[PDB]
Order: structure tokens, then C-alpha cells, then sequence
């Protein structure tokens, strides 16, 4: 409602973001910042000009922890004179369309916010700029490193809309706010197997993880599923409902013929009977591959990590597949495409209590000439 001091100095882009900040925190008009002094468009390594570091009381009254809030400047068009972003105009997204935020739970000893998350936001922005790929709500980041650089359990990231921050209309476009959320490797794998938003919704329930504002505690030693097993059950139901985002996986697998691009020999062979082979972990993905993908009219690919051999499960819905309901087992080279009808896969699932919820475990369908075997990995090692 009241303007900032020395307003004519601030660029209109930067002005609108700081507008949203002042709204949230009228108490701190001078929050500690991390500033880039060697600018990115001059040769500097850091794409983010400023990182404001606020403090939020939270609502322990409503069971929301006290935490440090971080907000970036640079990902959106701040200056609007084509120095780093092409001037888009008011319509559409400003710059890359968003600025990062992050919420780190306050520990003791902290009279001030740590600065490592600002350095993380730098490295994270380095990807966006060097690849021009744009993140949105639900997207994940395989960081494969403890975020604070600590030996901490939290090694990956999920991206959500910031609960407090409202999208703003700069004279250069709209700017949404994507809040970074730290996650465990296993919780990242869940978000790969199912949508990102649904896993976010799960994290919101568990207050320690967690919480409705998705505050990151780096001290968290166990995953949401170790905190609560009943959540594991709520994932599959979603994979049944929404489907799976995971389109394939590199894993120890093989396929054998039971019949009695490119080479290019100008022909591809079809098979009457087929025998598929998997490990424990790879064979443990079948339910989601079937229930999650084929029942949703999508496909799934297994590739062997050791060498050249692939199996692509296709539903009758896909296009371009060389396997039809009439000749369902078709192979080009060592790439086998298997086509399974919606009626047959429902039957397959009822014959598959795979995760017991001993090897080798074989499954036969003489009615369809299919044999799937789950066996120890020392085989594919050969």
C-alpha cells in the first residue's frame, strides 16, 4: 500500500517481486541478502542477482514450524532491456516465468539464516539458463547429493507452488513462485513412479517431513514411508487412478525366444512363444508397469544395463508399435515389443502377488504362450 524508499532506482521486474516480499514481511524491510557482484551477463558464474533471506514465525499455533524463507531474483525478467532475457512484454511469462523460493526449518544456534541454500539456488539456476528447460509445479530434481553438502539424508528436490507467494504481473510478464522441497532418494523414486503433485500432497500430511507449507528439515533421518507405512498404500491407488509417469527403466532383464535402427536387412521377425526374465527389483516394477501404464493406454520399456537387450510393453492404444493383437510378440534385433490386451493384463495382475504383499519364481500362460520368470541377478551377470 505504501511505496518502497528510492523506488526510481529499482528495476520494474525486481520491484514487483519485492512487492510480494514486503507484503509477507512488513517486519523485515532489510533482510540479509546474498548478492552477485560479478554479474552473470558480464561473465559471472552466478545467474541469480539477489537472494533475499527472510524469517517466518510460521504457525506452531497451527503446527507450522519456524523457518528461514529464501527468495531468488534473476530467473524472471528484472530489468527488461534484453541484457539477460528477451523482452516478452506484459503478456505471457516474464523471463523463465518463475523465481525460486525455499523454506528451511530453523534449528538452534541459528541467530541468522545459513547461506548454503542460496548457493544451491545458484547451481539450480545454472541448469535452467544453460539448458533453457523450464520447471513447473510437480517437477523433480535428481540432485544425488546431500543438499547442504552435509552427510544429510535429504538429497533430492521436488518443486511446488509457494503456499504464501502470489503470482505477480510485472511489466515484462507473469511471475509464479516455485518452492523447492528437499526429499529422500526413495521419495524421489515415488514421484518418478507416480505424479509429483500427488507425492507433494502426501508430504503435506506428515508434519515432521513435511507439513502443509512443505518446510525442509535437514535433520530428518527417515522417509515418510518409514514414518508411516499406510502412505505406501496411498501411492499405488494413485498409480491406479492417475497412472505412472515412469516410461521405462534400465535394469537387468532378458527375453528368450520359444519359437521351435538399423542393420539393415530390410525385415523384422515375429514370435509365437516368448519367455521374459527379470531380477528381483526390475521384476518388482511389473505391477506398476502393467497397472500404471498399459491399463492407462501407455507403454513401458525395460533395457538391460549390461549391454544391448530391450523389452517394450505396449498397450493397444499406442501408435507406431510393430506388434498388434494378432501377432503380439514382435522383435527387431534384440528389441522385443510385447503387446498385451486390456482383458489379458487384468488376469495377469490377479496371478501376480509379486512383492509378497524365494527365487526363481516363474509364471506361465500356455493359453497365450507367455512365460515370465523372476530370478536372482547373478544370471544376467553371465
Amino acid at each position: 500500500t505504501a511505496p518502497p524508499a528510492f523506488a526510481s532506482l529499482f528495476p520494474p521486474g525486481l520491484h514487483a517481486i519485492y512487492g510480494e516480499c514486503r507484503r509477507l514481511y512488513p517486519d523485515q524491510p532489510n533482510p540479509l541478502q546474498v548478492t552477485a557482484i560479478v554479474k552473470y551477463w558480464l561473465g559471472g558464474p552466478d545467474p541469480l542477482d539477489y537472494v533475499s533471506m527472510y524469517r517466518n514465525v510460521g504457525s506452531p499455533s497451527a503446527n507450522i514450524p519456524e523457518h528461514w524463507h529464501y527468495i531468488s531474483f534473476g530467473l524472471s525478467d528484472l530489468y527488461g532491456d534484453n541484457r539477460v532475457h528477451e523482452f516478452t512484454g506484459t503478456d505471457g511469462p516474464s523471463g523463465f516465468g518463475f523465481e525460486l523460493t525455499f523454506r528451511l526449518k530453523r534449528e538452534t544456534g541459528e541467530s541468522a539464516p545459513p547461506t548454503w541454500p542460496a548457493e544451491l539456488m545458484q547451481g539450480l539456476a545454472r541448469y535452467v539458463f544453460q539448458s533453457e528447460n523450464t520447471f513447473c509445479s510437480g517437477d523433480h530434481v535428481s540432485w544425488h547429493s546431500p543438499l547442504d553438502n552435509s552427510e544429510s539424508r535429504i538429497q533430492h528436490m521436488l518443486l511446488t507452488e509457494d503456499p504464501q507467494m502470489q503470482p505477480v504481473q510485472t511489466p515484462f510478464g507473469v511471475v509464479t513462485f516455485l518452492q523447492i522441497v528437499g526429499v529422500c532418494t526413495e521419495e524421489l523414486h515415488s514421484a518418478q513412479q507416480w505424479n509429483g503433485q500427488g507425492i507433494l500432497e502426501l508430504l503435506r500430511t506428515v508434519p515432521i517431513a513435511g507439513g502443509p507449507w512443505l518446510i525442509t528439515d535437514m535433520r530428518r533421518g527417515e522417509t515418510i514411508f518409514e514414518i508411516d507405512p499406510h502412505l505406501q498404500e496411498r501411492v499405488d491407488k494413485g498409480i491406479e487412478t492417475d497412472g505412472s509417469n515412469l516410461s521405462g527403466v534400465s535394469a537387468k532383464c532378458a527375453w528368450d525366444d520359444l519359437s521351435r535402427i538399423p542393420h539393415e536387412l530390410i525385415r523384422t521377425r515375429q514370435l509365437e512363444s516368448v519367455h521374459l526374465k527379470f531380477n528381483q527389483e526390475s521384476g518388482a516394477l511389473i505391477p506398476l508397469c502393467l497397472r500404471g501404464r498399459l491399463l492407462h493406454g501407455r507403454h513401458f520399456t525395460y533395457k538391460s544395463i549390461t549391454g544391448d537387450m530391450a523389452i517394450t510393453f505396449v498397450s493397444t492404444g499406442v501408435e507406431g508399435a510393430f506388434a498388434t493383437e494378432e501377432h503380439p510378440y514382435a522383435a527387431h534385433g534384440p528389441w522385443l515389443q510385447i503387446l498385451l490386451t486390456e482383458e489379458f493384463v487384468e488376469k495377469m495382475l490377479e496371478d501376480l502377488e509379486d512383492l509378497t504383499s524365494k527365487l526363481p519364481k516363474e509364471y506361465s500362460w500356455p493359453e497365450k504362450k507367455l512365460k515370465v520368470s523372476i530370478l536372482p541377478d547373478v544370471v544376467f551377470d553371465s
